[PDB]
């Protein structure tokens, strides 16, 4: 039937839509402060709510993808996201923005984000991590797509920021319905392959949800996610506090987008080739080192760029390597439910991390506390990821007894 790279194209489209959604809020920071008396933090609340609901709704999305297939889930998410974003176009208050952009659009976003992550590796048992990376690279591409687009619409005279919400919400709804229309696992029996009585079987959602290793992974995910979201918003400020012009600090930090995107594909390919655990742990460790190293490298465009690139490499790699690791531990059959639950860690980190980093800075007036805490969290994650080896594969005695 369909060539098994179509799934990858689909995940690229859906994750790109999700990246556009999660990038928009910064676009609207200045227009909304011009129209209303709304603070940056008041709008950042809209973004944080979006992350909370998005990360939470992956879990119902994965359960529903597993139960009734990924197509229905992704297309419903396209509907919800289109509704919430477009209604943000028609807002007049803060709570309307929180509801439209934060809750509705984020709901649709999680339902778009997850099912492809669970479906693509099923078409690619020889390259599971690369398939997953194609399901997530769109979150690194969404900024590059929306930035110029949202600027173009806001600055045009007959238009405005509400026009960004309206037109971009139609565009994203279309891309997500197109993505979710063509998404389905391979057929129940024959597996697309040129190549390939004890009988094992994949884990069930209830079996994995009860494993201690699932929750060690959950803890590690929360730790790495939280560290990144706690400091990334501070990189450029660290630069300016070190003496750089705002322009120069901003240029340096912008390399984070390129590495954040590239790592998602490249790391998947690497671990497909050499295995997950050791490279994964090294990324967390290097992330620990970077949180420390900024106090020595962060005062020059070259150094700050190195830190931004590294931080982006390790941060972005988490969103391929955690689903790949979960796939290795429990298998693809219940990957929708298993990884949907696991991503709720990111939902919570997205809600709290940026706020907590800001509070630590403003409490102390310096960057030592947030970056030191991020380093500790990345050190814990290093420990967990390095020490956690796959659980035992499951015997399937119900299938096993079928042999005379
Ligand atoms: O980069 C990603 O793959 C998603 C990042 C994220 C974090 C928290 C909530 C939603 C999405």
């Amino acid at each position: 039937t369909m060539p098994r790279w179509v799934p990858l194209l689909l995940g690229l489209l859906g994750s790109t839509t999700c990246g556009m959604l999660l990038y928009a809020w910064s676009v609207f920071i200045k227009p909304l402060n011009a129209e209303f008396g709304w603070s940056r933090a008041e709008i950042a609340m809209a973004f944080a709510i979006c992350c909370l609901i998005f990360g939470l709704m992956t879990f119902p999305a994965g359960r529903l993808s597993d139960k009734m297939g990924p197509r229905k889930v992704v297309m419903t998410g396209g509907v919800l996201l289109a509704i919430g974003f477009i209604l943000s176009g028609f807002i007049q208050s803060k709570y309307q923005l929180y509801i439209t952009y934060g809750v509705i659009a984020g709901f649709g976003g999680g339902m778009i984000y997850l099912p492809p992550i669970a479906t693509a590796p099923k078409w690619w048992p020889d390259r599971r991590a690369l398939a997953t990376g194609f399901a997530v690279v769109g979150l690194g591409l969404g900024s590059f797509l929306m930035g110029p687009l949202a600027t173009y619409i806001i600055e045009k005279p007959g238009m405005g920021w509400r026009y960004v919400f309206w037109y971009c919400g139609v565009a994203m709804g279309i891309m997500a319905l197109i993505a979710g229309a063509f998404l389905e696992p391979p057929p129940a029996g024959w597996k697309p392959a040129g190549y390939t009585p004890k009988v094992t079987r994949d884990w069930t959602y209830e079996e994995a949800k009860g494993d201690t290793k699932f929750w060690l992974l959950y803890l590690a995910y929360f730790c790495g996610s939280f560290a990144g979201l706690m400091v990334i918003g501070h990189l450029a400020g660290f630069g300016r506090d070190a003496g750089l012009t705002a322009m120069a600090a901003a240029g340096a930090v912008s390399s984070l987008a390129f590495s954040n995107a590239a790592t998602r594909i490249l790391s998947g390919w690497f671990v497909d080739k050499i295995g997950i655990r050791v490279y994964f742990a090294a990324l967390f460790a290097l992330q620990t080192a970077a949180m420390i190293a900024i106090f020595q490298l962060g005062g020059s465009v070259v150094g700050l760029s190195i830190v931004a690139i590294v931080i982006g490499w390790n941060y972005g790699a988490m969103f391929t390597l955690f689903p790949a690791t979960c796939l290795q531990f429990y298998g693809p059959t219940a990957q929708g439910s298993n990884y949907g639950l696991l991503f709720t860690a990111c939902g919570l980190a997205g809600f709290a991390g940026p706020w907590v980093g800001g509070w630590l800075k403003d409490t102390t007036g310096t960057y030592y506390l947030p970056f030191l805490c991020a380093a500790a969290l990345c050190a814990l994650g290093t420990a967990i990821v390095f020490m956690t080896k796959p659980p035992e594969k499951k015997h399937a005695l119900e299938l096993e007894v079928l042999f005379q």
